[PDB]
């Protein structure tokens, strides 16, 4: 399965609602299981630099089937994936990207959020992904 | 996009004057609120590598509404923004970029300065931005 | 003294068989001694992100004649090669790239593997490289 | 600006030092704008050192410093952390040195890659010392 545009827009609206509740102005990106952009929403007032980061976060999450901050926990100096961010035209490995997982457990795309603290980004991404699916893959080696 | 070419040039001159006072040779860049280049001045003798750095600093500051070194305080190993410099075709997160903030409290652009120690870079940037507005 | 396509495909099928034995889904790249792509195989279900990583690992290994993780051991903060990953359109310096060394001890190419833990990546790369030659200069 | 006569003399001095040390190096010369003036890849040198030698030469001339002097400042917690993202990629470990003319004006830089960074720096110094300070 691929994330449909209807699903992507529902997730964007759920994410935007959580952003407004937290008092934030976010960029919200949805990509499909190929990393290709499916939908994008820059809230009024959101940081311009967050446009690229939201899309890179979604890409990173779908490229590896993992929330972005979980990759960053492995890519610190000394870590097993130090330097992974150079790959794939640039990854983002701090929180804000979350895989979207369909009913039969397959990853159909991902959401990426940027524009506030990384903790607020994660909470907004989670609200957006949870409105359309499960958000986690089991048995991940990382 | 609100910073005028008149204001950009005034900031460059206030920055150049602070640079001469500190004994430095600087590149100075002004970008608008979208990160697009508005004005640029390379003092004679400035390091060639500072041309790109000053522009990236100005871009970085306006992309996030923060002085560049304040982003670097969060992007160290173990920091919440570790790796952010890979975004946006390359950020610079040590001092030298400062938001330009108009009287309405809206950010209209940013200045970026490179060519000396990062302390002098930030002093020169601040002199320029403060000539045409607030900086936070 | 360049890996042939028959050797590249032998190395890919050996790496793939090791991958399955370990329960993994890998991307496996073979490059030549110039770093140019020779063969590629993305196993069904492999991480999309591992496509680029497997190729960069093979390139990195052949660009310096050593296993990728040995470079990473030197490119930590404070290490002699800190920042090397910015060169060559991007290196990968965690395990999974191994050089392919001919009979007379000359490097003819490299293998790169991505898609699981880095230790599983190295194990699968070694199975692939060892099937067609030596693995060290 | 460094002349091609000077660039080639620096490459030959660097090459001779590299052979003395048993190394196979890539040697690059750039002008004061960072544009390539000469390049020499010794037989058997690491293919990856082609790009690194050139980025080292560019880095040294872009800031008027030896490359490793910049890396000393760009560690975590250092004042230049992240600088390598600039200028399409810098190299900040040893092997790049400025070429400075009789007066203290920088005319170019040399960049060397292909061995340990210490050997890289010794070979670079031999080349740059052959034609100036």
């Amino acid at each position: 399965m691929h994330v449909t545009i209807e699903q992507a827009e529902k997730a964007i609206q759920a994410a935007r609602a959580k952003a407004v509740e937290l008092g934030t102005q976010m960029c919200i990106a949805i990509v499909d299981s190929g990393g290709n952009l499916k939908a994008f929403h820059r809230m009024d007032g959101a940081w311009v630099g967050s446009i690229d980061i939201a899309q890179k976060k979604a890409k990173t999450a779908v490229f590896f089937g993992m929330k972005t901050g979980q990759i960053g926990a492995l890519s610190q100096p000394g870590g097993s994936l130090y330097g992974i961010e150079h790959s794939n035209q640039g990854l983002i490995t701090f929180p804000g990207g979350i895989p979207i997982v369909d009913a039969d457990g397959e990853m159909s795309g991902a959401i990426g959020v940027s524009g506030s603290s990384v903790e607020n980004d994660d909470a907004v991404a989670l609200a957006g992904a949870s409105a359309i699916g499960d958000t986690e893959l089991p048995d991940h080696p990382w």
